[PDB]
């Protein structure tokens, strides 16, 4: 898709069997618990034309998918079933839906519906893939949630931290920004390695984080995830329990293991592993569970309650 994302939008949060509008000084902020729906409008070659995402969050219930069927295809009548259609999970986005923000990242509040309150001890996870589109997603205000290819924001009702990672971009870098605009903070620009003692005060306390020598270093053979190839930002949500997922991280290939997988599929996804590589390095295996921080470094926003 080639338009520009400027056209006239209008945002809704499925909240019971409605859809309710949502702030419009706060589109571009999504709570990871909902889902949405965005009506967008645009001229093109042309021609006018609609476009409908429909957004839903990683921890959106199914009684929330459920729900915005019923709200989509009502809109859709409305309209007179003219606007194209396109359901998409938190992380899949398309860079048209990713440009609906006039280059504001994408930020994503852990919590939500049932509105909640925030926990002012909050971290923010920040990561642009190739193109640029850039996620703002909450994690946990732990310790070892941190890693050096993003940039993070760190608040407490004192402090403001925009932590920066030695792998970070530009394009992360404005982002934590435009996030702590949206915030209302004033920021503290930390580097990885030069943290104030209420850093780590404010996380709990220091712990040696989401780290590693490719996740560290600067120059980006991105990483790779395959199923026993998962497109888009890569979510820990993509990670099937009942199977063996492969991640390349290039100079490294993990082996993660669902919990509920056969023996058998360990036993070949090894061997696929092995055969991956040998037709152009490590071959860790890692349990579903018992991931270590090298491991989670990769995904964009980990839970670890998230089971």
């Amino acid at each position: 898709m080639d338009d520009d994302g400027t056209g006239q939008k209008q945002i809704w949060r499925i909240e019971g069997s409605n859809k309710v509008p949502v702030d419009p000084a706060t589109y571009g902020q999504f709570y990871g618990g909902d889902s949405y729906i965005i009506l967008y409008n645009y001229r093109h070659g042309g021609r006018q034309g609609q476009i409908i995402y429909n957004w839903q969050g990683a921890q959106s219930t199914q009684d929330e998918v459920a729900a915005s069927a019923i709200l989509t295809a009502q809109l859709d009548e409305e309209l007179g079933g003219t606007p194209v259609q396109s359901r998409v999970v938190q992380g899949k986005e398309p860079a048209h839906l990713m440009s609906l923000f006039g280059g504001k990242p994408m930020i994503i509040y852990k919590g939500g519906t049932s509105q909640t309150a925030p926990a002012s001890t909050r971290l923010f996870q920040v990561r642009a893939n190739s193109a640029g589109a850039t996620r703002a997603v909450e994690v946990l205000p732990k310790a070892g949630a941190l890693n050096s290819n993003d940039a993070f924001v760190l608040k407490t009702p004192s402090a403001a931290y925009l932590w920066v990672g030695t792998g970070a971009s530009e394009a992360e870098k404005t982002g934590a920004q435009e996030l702590l605009r949206v915030l209302r903070a004033q920021p503290v620009q930390v580097a990885e390695g030069s943290e104030p003692d209420g850093f780590w005060e404010a996380l709990g306390g220091k712990a040696a984080y989401r780290t590693s020598p490719r996740l560290k270093d600067k120059k980006m053979h991105p990483p790779r995830l395959f199923a026993c190839e998962v497109p888009g930002e890569l979510m820990q949500e993509d990670l099937a329990t009942d199977d063996v997922m492969l991640l390349d991280t290039w100079d490294q290939v993990f082996v993660w293991v669902g919990k509920d997988s056969q023996e058998e599929e360990k036993t070949e996804a090894l061997t696929s592993a092995k055969r991956y590589i040998e037709t152009d390095t490590p071959i860790t295996v890692v349990k579903q569970g018992f991931e270590p921080p090298s491991f989670v470094g990769w995904f964009l926003g980990w839970d670890d309650d998230y089971w």
